[PDB]
């Protein structure tokens, strides 16, 4: 229920209805962030968005003398929401510093449930 | 606080990418609304021009039917309403009401401009 009123929050998603988030929660993707693991890069193509559970991710710059951090994101968090609109460019990067639950949104997804 | 607003204008889609620093900009270019219980945010299909985010409270969204309001579902904390009117021509694709007493962070499309800029 709580993946429900998370989806709820998101801007695309501002006019759906219940029934449209429930085809939401369930035909996105659940997964679980292993420790280290990044999710995208910078410069990176999209197709799906991201949608913070429980747990930390972490948005960084990259740079000739290092990485460069950004900010820690945390439950509630939307990364690449415009990539359900178009084909984006990841803005920056991100990784899972700790065990990450995650609801993953691809384009594809998101469009059929328009037509409902 | 200022500290709680920053932290929730950062889970927004759009602000994603913001550093620290844009995210303060936006927290303090925002415009704070206390709204009552009852009262409308705005018609639906009314011109569009700001977003508004909830910070706490419940405002029902509804459509405008033949015969009264048809409710659509209640959002709460962190929702935001008419994030798409900052970056493109829209119109408001629901009403809102306040269901009790609720604290909103309004957004206009000039100020999200600016922190581009």
């Amino acid at each position: 229920d709580d993946d429900i009123r998370i989806l709820g929050t998101v801007g695309l998603f501002e006019s759906f209805t219940p029934e449209q988030l429930r085809l939401l929660a369930f035909g996105a993707e659940r997964l679980v962030l292993r420790a280290g693991r990044e999710l995208f890069r910078e410069g990176q193509s999209a197709d799906c968005a991201y949608i913070i559970v429980t747990g930390t991710i972490t948005l960084f710059h990259e740079g000739d003398e290092g990485r460069v951090t950004i900010r820690p994101v945390g439950p509630g968090a939307i990364l690449g929401e415009m990539a359900l609109i178009a084909q984006t460019t990841r803005l920056t990067g991100a990784v899972a510093d700790v065990e990450t639950e995650v609801i993953r949104i691809s384009r594809s997804i998101f469009r059929r449930i328009l037509e409902e």
